[PDB]
């Protein structure tokens, strides 16, 4: 059946949510609040969509972001605890509510390695199922990151570029999945170090910051740029060599810098993937080859579709009407 509904007023708009959440509390700005979900004994938070179905982008945006969550089932990708709407037809369908775990705490005096090695390997972790989804990232960084006391550790979805990879500084397009593993290494070097490890003003900056540490791009590489313009650039500048990279993160693990080093290379063919960085002898305690599950494949076809708005919104209200809880 379906549940009973309250109304309230606050983050300047209504609310109406079954009752089995209770104590709404604004929390940020869609806008959300904090809830106590009542059923499951949980901290929730309730994401209300601001105008869901506005237009055409709007409403594919919507469904995508439900077709999402709705497929990630990963205890270090944040999940889809419920959705819901005070609808009772599609004829009434106008507003969407999202409720995910609360978290208290983001990445965003030094960690412990044994520490740093138990962040790293839940990313990677969580990284291994999305990238099997065939999903990329696109835009890890420590505030897209959330912990729990335990120290344990969800990727989410949710303006800095720090942790970007140089493709997507330069415009590739084609991006390999890769890019995160850029991302993963920019953020374990800072846990390693307590500083940005390439904290750029603009993105050229930025870039020579990174061509500082891995070296300006080699004979191989080049052979792999179509870009008539950028190989010119490119072929302008001083040749720098690759920093060891030992002598910039010094006391660190051998073992961390070893992983470092095959992730912040500058050829997305030759970073290490999530799935090979979860074996490495970096993560020797908490690797678990049968404990590291993969995803369903996640059909992303309705991405190459041109809908009306009323067909994305009807798209949206099945998927409603279909969730099924954890
Ligand atoms: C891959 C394409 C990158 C284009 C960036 C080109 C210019 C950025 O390079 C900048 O310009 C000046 C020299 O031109 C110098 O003063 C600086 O070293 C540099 O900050
Ligand atoms: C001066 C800064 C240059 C940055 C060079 C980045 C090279 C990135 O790596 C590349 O990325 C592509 C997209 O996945 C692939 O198609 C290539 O095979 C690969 O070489």
């Amino acid at each position: 059946e379906r549940p009973t509904f309250y109304r309230q007023e606050l983050n300047k708009t209504i609310w109406e949510v079954p009752e089995r959440y209770q104590n709404l509390s604004p929390v940020g700005s869609g806008s959300v609040c904090a809830a106590f979900d009542t059923k499951t004994g949980l901290r929730v938070a309730v994401k209300k969509l601001s105008r869901p179905f506005q237009s055409i982008i709007h409403a594919k945006r919507t469904y995508r972001e439900l077709r999402l969550l709705k497929h990630m089932k990963h205890e270090n990708v944040i999940g889809l605890l419920d959705v819901f709407t005070p609808a009772r037809s599609l004829e009434e369908f106008n507003d969407v509510y999202l409720v995910t775990h609360l978290m208290g705490a983001d990445l965003n005096q030094k960690l412990t390695d044994d520490h740093v090695q138990f962040l790293i390997y839940q990313i990677l972790r969580g990284l291994k199922y999305i990238h099997s989804a065939d999903i990329i990232h696109r835009d890890l960084k420590p505030s897209n990151l959330a912990v729990n006391e335990d120290c344990e550790l969800k990727i989410l979805d949710f303006a800095t570029r720090w942790y970007r990879a140089p493709e997507i500084m330069l415009n590739w397009m084609h991006y390999n999945q890769t890019v995160d593993i850029w991302s993963v290494g920019c953020i374990m070097a800072e846990l390693l170090t307590g500083r940005t490890l390439f904290p750029g003003t603009d993105h050229i900056d930025q870039l020579k910051l990174i061509l500082r540490l891995v070296g300006t791009p080699g004979a191989e590489l080049l052979k792999k740029i179509s870009s008539e313009s950028a190989r010119n650039y490119i072929q302008s500048l001083t040749q720098m060599p690759k920093m060891n990279f030992a002598n910039v993160f010094i006391g660190a693990n051998p073992l961390a810098v070893d992983l470092l080093e095959k992730m912040l290379v500058l050829d997305s063919d030759k970073r290490i993937t999530a799935a090979q960085a979860l074996a490495h002898a970096y993560f020797a305690q908490y690797h678990d080859p049968d404990d590291e599950p993969v995803a369903d494949p996640y059909d992303q076809s309705f991405e190459s579709r041109d809908l009306l708005i009323d067909e994305w919104k009807s798209l949206t209200y099945d998927e409603v009407i279909s969730f099924v809880p954890p």
